[PDB]
């Protein structure tokens, strides 16, 4: 039979050098068009960039020529349009909101994060060094050929001034959240107005539990939504003093009922803790309602006025199943606010309008708020266009784009990605019937059932099949009401790609791929539908990014060329060193396909067995497994492969990209179906690929990860020599109610799936041989909070079980300090050297 | 020589190991009564001399009560009386549900160490038989002896009624009227009349603002460094007497109290025990070099009328702000009061505690406190002359003032401008000593109105007499629970001390009026603890010996009256016989040598068990090392040290030292490490196991692991960073690794400030030579307590980050539900299986 493959033993420091000599792109994308004929651009296209030179991101952009060459490959040089300035504030030590909000996003990178802009005014908008900063390009003043020093905007408020945001009908005006409220200022005149009062700023923060604006941290950590208001992108001209009204649609919280906890704060040495507002599963949400602030500006852009509006009667009243509200927005006319409301179970999803006219003036005094009431028109009401149910769950697709009504039109049509109707995200054309009831505003009533329903007239499926149009983290449409054709992201090609695709949502039949197969794509789209970028790798490629032109007859739009026109960014040179994971599938024994990737031994010999990790994260909302470059995020894998472990990655049951019912598996059951599917993949590669040493096998994770390695090590021992856990989930009953109740329900309603689950109830099944368990944990984690380990210590000590502990004192969910990545990785090499093998 | 080497145990065999030796360990912890009373029986015909009256948990309870036992007139000499535990309570649970304290109890029993549950102390009054103590969350009281007579059986004690909210905390019966106690309720002081259930606030510092942190005042409160740093639980002294000053028939009681104000005190968090609720509690925590709270003593005043209802109230302060008074003054050691109730008292330590004062405090010069500054200056104008304080005694030293709690002030006539005072003093001659003192307390006259600025010596009181009463090279124990007991009959002073040897504390007695002979009155070969009777009839000693368990035995004083020095101890019954030394327990050896600068240290040696010649065992080094402790004496250690009998059993050699920086050797002797933490101590702990090696022949240099916790932890990693040749591997519990992170009372006293010894701090804080320890694995193993609110778990986070940077491996075990001692059994288990574990794979080859 095979030989036993023995990884090479090496001193502490021995690892140190091998780990530190192992580690010896633009995005967010503006087009903007140019309107001189006799110039040699026809774009120019602004960006966020690190380039090789800088050590932050900064505001950029590359100018687009009419004519390449056929024959040779233009490499778009990156421009600087801010002259030699430090976005970072000192040491890269950001404010708690500033910090916490990077970390919501997944932001590692430092410098300019985000920016709004204003292509009209050529306006941009961006925080920097703890303020907010402006410049202007295009527009009335034209295109600059140098960079341009960018002007702070001045304030007397104390405190961060978060979320920053230009106002679209009139770009003289943003916002921004301070102190937990709405402001406005006028770029020009310097003019400040708070809109909210919700934060009376109380000595005792926890008195004072309201915002507005604000998106709370379920909201940003579980839904993705990280602003808590909408600008209205018109103005209106209400009253007779000709003044003009700017509006914004804003959620106000109230937290008051909200569990609190602590975590450790960053700034070690103070020893101080921050407090969250954190609702664990089967506990309190906020209280939310959404309110519209109005102000009111003359000719000379002075605010006269300001007015919180609310709901003529209580959000909960009209809405009383709603938990949640996912998203929200405008209609591009500004007739209807809407939002996308949750139940609290997650299996009802309503997309509601809100025309303004059912807000009216918050006042203290009772017969003024009876006189609004009774003054709101008896045809205004919400309109409920569309309803999703299903007895999975419901995951939140940002695609949501009304059509302009025609004058007189009781119809709204619009296109809606839709999960739950066939269990694949799918492109739906909708028609909603708008008829009024007629109410009276003034007189209290519960509605019933459906009781704001429309009637859908039309709905025609654009897409169909068993794969998904991308909807979710970063993934929209884009759509050409010229040419009426819709513009998305899917996997009909592959689950294990990403690509662009365009299909008619008139006359709905052919769909064409506008992107490269073999590479996953992550694509941006000019607003006038004549380029795009690609920002795209494969399992052997890096990444590169690629401007592309859409040509071809004007009479045939839908077969448009994506014509290759220049490079932002070459594919860097794969590492001599770094030897791609190799794809494979396999059929259970229940005949689901699922997919894999293998980092073979470095050097592999025949006839030998090599000890190996399975890599797992394994939980709902990732895919590890697809055709895109892993050596950037995963190089540690690599450098395992090149020491003679086999890393073994499996997707299974509950990860995503495979619709609804095979994401839905896990459903109440987390960590049952996940270890099953696991254990098959290693079996499986074990089988095909013949240099597994099945005696040998770690499994390691982190978050879900570190809750399925301990999974493993408590269901499968004989399968797992040993564990290695990072930032595990341990009881599930401790984390927060957006996430564990869409798959896992209240504990009170699945008593079972919450005691199976939760691995810190299961350590007398944990081993009684010491160097079989290590976990690893951030001290700042505010995400699994290092709680989950600690409590999973205090539960080994009771059951009398040994155990390997490390901390990251500066650490929050992730290892983000290049010297404790380091540290990191020769730990986890010392502990597969000395307790792996026999 | 052959090397031993330990056998090697699974985990679940280590597990057996360590569940043996404690479950069947032949030793019942926490056995001991203690906090006696003796009160006279005044029945002529009756059989008993006494009742003494204690707290105790008997066999068949699991929590402490309030006993009693029958002290008989007669015994037989030739038998041994074993006295019954008497409950005076009838079937009451004292511990609160599932034991879980207060966060306010919790935190004073984790200050005080105390780890037993039901009534942990009681305030008695012996003229009325009034016993009052904390119970069940709440206030109790029984009566017993006096003017009630004495019970028969246990009665059920009664709760004491309160419209308050919160805790009723440190409660205390009025000296001069029983019908009235103090407690403290939400920061301010509170009095009681427990007969008629009336409650009064007398302080009114604490708004109880919504914002605490806002809210920053106390009265009546031990402050945290003044809890763990100088052993003062209080921060109010009831006046003894009563006065009859005003206008009408009412009687005035007053309390001493200091006020406190914690606004520029740096606030820290540390995880609260409810670990499921993810929460921290804030802690007014003064690190090294930051600011200590604002203290100042004030007078709380209120009357009585004939019926014991409480007519007023009055708030008093110093005629001038406490800070022009004592500008120098940083900490409150201590206070009281004459027992006449003329003078108030206090002790006074600056900042470098280099310099104390013991200062009188007339109640005159305290005046009501008021807005209204016309008043305030027409009481400060009432002041007289001739109204001040008197600094009756001063201590000055370039080592350091260790608070001694020996002051006993003799009643003045009318009229004497002089008061006579015993005193506990250790840097007149660098060994603490009792000496009988009378200061000269005159008046030149001062103008209170006038704005006021002390001179050097402003209220220095020249001394006309001091009289050493016992002197050498040896401690009268004067801190910890020490204590003196004067009986003014016969001019004797009782007292404990190391006359005989460092290694046993002894009862002496000795006159104070014709200062001579030192009687001792314990057996020598044990250590003794002892309660006196305040009639000087009788004693308990609570003694123990390295080889015999504690047993408590009460003495007898008999012989002449006319020769009451010469007073016998007879032993007379026992409270608690010496439980058999267990057969698996092989007791310490103790040992002593010179260093090779001469200075004598005393060490133990635990021999590997059935040891075989030529033969070398892998050692541990079990070092604390630091200041206020002596790990090497004459006492039983198989109660606290039980896993050092556990290490010897599976054959490891177990070696103890005490260097220089320990106590009960005086000021000089403790004075070695000053401003230089770390540093002499390794030293004296690598010459102790060289010594123990060329003397005893078993031990293996190339195989010492060095343990300890808390200072023993901090010693535990300086061994490995500065003799990494000498310590194969170290465990480090609950280590300081940065002195900086501790607190103003402890660390300044023993490095000054940061600002005033930067290479001091450098040289002691581990945590900043992380580039010094070991690169290879399984060198370094670090413990901590996730709760420790004395040496922070960030300590510990502190080192790890630092290891980190320095690429550099650890080891880590966390104790998530203990501070700064493990108090779980289970946990207690699992931390001595991990050492086993860790011992047998890693100081093996
Ligand atoms: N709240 C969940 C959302 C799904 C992904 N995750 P993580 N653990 O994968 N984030 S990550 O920053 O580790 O990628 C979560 O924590
Ligand atoms: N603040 C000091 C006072 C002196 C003794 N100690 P410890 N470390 O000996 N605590 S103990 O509870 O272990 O006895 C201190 O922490």
């Amino acid at each position: 039979p095979a030989a036993r493959f023995q990884v090479q033993k090496h001193s502490w420091d021995g690892l140190r050098s091998i780990i530190h000599g192992s580690r010896k792109a633009p995005h967010d994308f503006q087009f903007v068009q140019k309107t001189d004929e006799s110039g040699p651009h026809s774009h120019r296209l602004y960006y966020l960039g690190m380039p090789y030179g800088s050590r932050e991101n900064s505001l950029l952009y590359s100018e687009i020529p009419k004519k390449v060459r056929k024959e040779a490959l233009l490499l778009l040089s990156w421009k600087q349009m801010l002259d030699h300035f430090q976005a970072t504030p000192h040491h890269g030590v950001y404010s708690r909101e500033e910090e916490l909000l990077r970390e919501r996003k997944r932001l590692g990178v430092f410098g300019i994060t985000s920016y709004d802009f204003h292509s009209e005014s050529g306006l941009f908008l961006f925080q920097a060094s703890n303020s907010l900063f402006h410049c202007r390009d295009g527009g009335k003043n034209g295109f600059m050929v140098s960079p341009m020093k960018p002007l702070e905007i001045k304030t007397q408020c104390s405190g961060p001034r978060m979320d920053p945001k230009i106002c679209p009908a009139d770009p003289a005006f943003f916002s921004f959240i301070n102190n937990s409220d709405l402001w406005v200022a006028n770029i020009e005149t310097g003019e400040e107005r708070r809109l909210t009062f919700c934060h009376q700023g109380l000595s005792n923060v926890l008195d004072d539990p309201k915002s507005a604006g604000v998106a709370t941290f379920v909201i940003q950590e579980e839904f993705d939504r990280f602003t808590g208001y909408w600008w209205c992108p018109t103005a209106s001209w209400e009253g007779s003093e000709g003044l003009k009204t700017l509006r914004i649609l804003y959620e106000e919280v109230d937290e008051s009922e909200v569990e609190v906890i602590h975590v450790p704060s960053p700034a070690l040495e103070e020893r101080k803790t921050d407090s969250y507002r954190y609702p664990r599963t089967g506990s309190k949400n906020p209280k939310i309602a959404l309110k519209l602030a109005e102000f009111q500006t003359d000719s000379q852009g002075k605010i006269v006025s300001t007015q919180e509006k609310e709901l003529v009667q209580p959000f909960s009243s009209l809405f009383p199943k709603v938990e949640y509200i996912a998203r929200a927005g405008w209609t591009r006319d500004g007739k209807y606010a809407w939002a996308m409301f949750l139940d609290r179970p997650q299996q009802w999803l309503q997309l509601v309008l809100l025309p303004p006219a059912l807000f009216i003036p918050s006042t203290e005094n009772e017969e003024q708020r009876l006189a609004s009431a009774r003054a709101v028109p008896r045809n205004v009401q919400p309109y409920v266009v569309y309803e999703e149910v299903t007895n999975v769950w419901i995951n939140v697709h940002d695609i949501f784009y009304p059509f302009p009504q025609s004058e007189g039109e009781d119809e709204l049509c619009f296109l809606r990605a839709n999960e739950c109707k066939t269990g694949f995200c799918h492109l739906y054309k909708v028609t909603a019937v708008l008829k009024s009831q007629g109410y009276d505003w003034s007189e209290p009533f519960s509605p019933g059932e459906d009781e704001f329903k429309c009637p859908i007239k039309e709905e025609i499926a654009l897409t169909s099949g068993e794969w998904e149009v991308l909807a979710r983290h970063g993934s929209k449409i884009w759509v050409n009401e010229e040419t009426k054709l819709v513009y998305f992201q899917g996997t009909k090609d592959t689950p294990l790609e990403h690509h662009l695709y365009v299909v008619s949502y008139e006359a709905a039949g052919e769909i064409v791929r506008l992107t490269t197969p073999g590479f996953s794509h992550s694509c941006s789209m000019s607003q006038n539908f004549d380029m795009f970028v690609s920002h795209y790798s494969s399992v052997s490629t890096p990444p590169c990014v690629h401007v592309y032109k859409l040509s071809g007859p004007d009479d045939d739009p839908l077969h448009k060329q994506p014509r290759f026109w220049a490079s932002m960014m070459e594919a860097a040179s794969c590492p001599p060193d770094y030897v791609p994971p190799e794809i494979f599938h396999f059929h259970t024994r229940s005949d689901v396909r699922l997919y894999g990737m293998i980092y073979k031994p470095h050097a592999l010999q025949p006839g030998k067995k090599h000890p190996t990790v399975l890599f797992v994260y394994g939980g709902p909302q990732v895919q590890l497994v697809n055709n895109s470059f892993k050596g950037i995020k995963y190089l540690r894998l690599n450098t395992l492969a090149s020491l003679g472990y086999a890393v073994v990655v499996i997707d299974g049951r509950g990860s995503c990209q495979r619709g609804l019912r095979f994401e839905g598996a896990l459903k109440n059951q987390m960590g049952q179906v996940e270890i099953e599917d696991q254990v098959e993949g290693l079996q499986f590669v074990a089988e095909k690929y013949g240099f597994i040493d099945l005696s040998r096998v770690a499994i390691h994770g982190w978050a879900y990860g570190g809750f399925l390695s301990l999974m493993g090590l408590i269901h499968k021992p004989q399968v797992f020599k040993v564990a290695i856990a990072g930032a595990p989930v341990t009881v599930w009953m401790a984390y927060d109610t957006g996430y564990t109740e869409r798959y896992m329900d209240v504990p009170e309603n699945n008593q079972h799936g919450y005691e199976a689950g939760s691995v810190a109830l299961h350590v007398e099944k944990l081993p009684n041989e010491p160097n079989r368990l290590l976990i690893l944990h951030g001290f700042l984690d505010e995400n699994v909070h290092f709680f989950h380990t600690n409590f999973l210590v205090s539960q080994l000590i009771r059951a009398g079980k040994p155990y390997q502990l490390q901390i990251y004192p500066n650490e929050r969910h992730s290892i983000r300090c290049p010297e404790s990545g380091e540290h990191y990785e020769v730990t986890l090499l010392h502990f597969l050297q000395e307790y792996l093998h026999h």
